[PDB]
C-alpha cells in the first residue's frame, strides 16, 4: 500500500527482523536493493561491500536483499 522507507521495520524471509537503512541502486548488483541491519547478528557485512559503504552496523547484522524478499507485519 506504501513504498518502503528508511528506518522501517521489516521482516526478511525467514522472518527475521530489521530495519531499513538504505534503499537504492548499488554498485554490486543491478535493481533496487535493500540494506537492512538486523537484531540478530546473522547478517553478512557492516553496511559495505567490497569496500564500498552504504550504511553501517556491526559486522555481522548487515544485508542487502531485494525489496520483495521482506515484508512488513
Amino acid at each position: 500500500g506504501s513504498d518502503f522507507r528508511v528506518g522501517e521495520r521489516v521482516w526478511v524471509n525467514g522472518n527475521k527482523p530489521g530495519f531499513i537503512q538504505f534503499l537504492g541502486e548499488t554498485q554490486f548488483a543491478p535493481g533496487q536493493w535493500a540494506g537492512i541491519v538486523l537484531d540478530e547478528p546473522i547478517g553478512k557485512n557492516d553496511g559495505s561491500v567490497a569496500g564500498v559503504r552504504y550504511f553501517q552496523c556491526e559486522p555481522l547484522k548487515g544485508i542487502f536483499t531485494r525489496p520483495s524478499k521482506m515484508t512488513r507485519k
